[PDB]
């Protein structure tokens, strides 16, 4: 589903998504390009709410440097199909081969911060990531493998708060689970 | 100095300031206004690099959050003179009586992030702070009292008080520019 209309028609799950969607629209209205990193202020990214058949676990990767786990995802980088971007990043970061989307439109919407940092000698200013999340199922039979991140693992929903140590990301993961739970 | 002129004419100290200044200008171009929280994407804020007479201590404040120490500052909230904003915040947060600015224009420029959070029931989406820092001197003789801890922090141990990894290089920047 085209990102622009998918975003405009997205139905907020809660207040956070209500406010964030509003920011998304302002961006679409104020920037002719929110698809690439040419927009140093904000741009689209996609993430994978990778779950198992039983809908018991959340497939996440262990961030390098930090002893914290997180979902996979990445920059749209001019690829209009956000779902395709989510699938691609999930495959590359976890090693999974045959993930299957369970829904075609965004499953979640979040505006995320990105602190300024240096990448290949280049300083990239602090900015916002307009993240769309996609519901995708993966087989536990899949063979997991890291990407020099430092680990991949199936994380139980009721134990994410114990594996994830990024305070701000917890409520987002919990949101994903609660929403899935209502279906 | 009138912020807009302050911004446009600020001379970058290093690369991050070069890139950050570019983001500031882009905001001036694309955004209706950047002086109030009406702008949910980005808005002007001012901070204080409050230094002691000997220029060896950084007057900072403790955040009951993740046990971290940081500079004083706040939203411009429509006030255009940013030194006045910084001075105001410094007084409020530290209780300093007669702070003395050493420069009449911005001492540093930084684009900072602010994670989405709940403020008195309302959710405030993640956004950016277009921060200007001001060089202000304060006497260690000033009686200091927090507001529901305040402390002068030697430059060489700032990294030991700051729990936000990304703020470390900022403070180091201030301290380096000051040295030169
Ligand atoms: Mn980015
Ligand atoms: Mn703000």
């Amino acid at each position: 589903l085209n990102y622009i209309e998918d975003i405009k028609n997205y139905i907020p799950f809660n207040e956070q998504e209500e406010r964030d969607k509003e920011l998304f629209l302002r961006c679409l209205n104020d920037f002719h390009d929110i698809l690439t990193r040419d927009n140093t202020i904000a741009h689209l990214t996609s993430s994978a709410f990778a779950v198992n058949k039983e809908r018991n676990k959340f497939l996440m990767i262990h961030h390098n440097i930090y002893n914290s786990w997180a979902w996979t995802g990445g920059h749209s980088d001019n690829e209009k199909d956000q779902l395709k971007v989510a699938i691609k990043e999930l495959k590359e970061e976890t090693g999974v081969k045959n993930p299957t989307p369970l829904l075609d439109k965004a499953f979640a919407l979040d505006v995320l911060t990105v602190n300024g940092h240096i990448k290949r000698g280049k300083y990239v200013s602090s900015h916002l990531h307009l993240n769309l999340t996609y519901l995708i199922e993966c087989s536990e039979d899949e063979t997991l493998m890291l990407k020099e991140n430092s680990g991949v693992m199936w994380i139980p929903f009721n134990e994410i708060s114990k594996y994830c140590s990024e305070p701000h990301m917890i409520p987002i993961y919990e949101k994903l689970i609660n929403k899935l739970k209502t279906q």
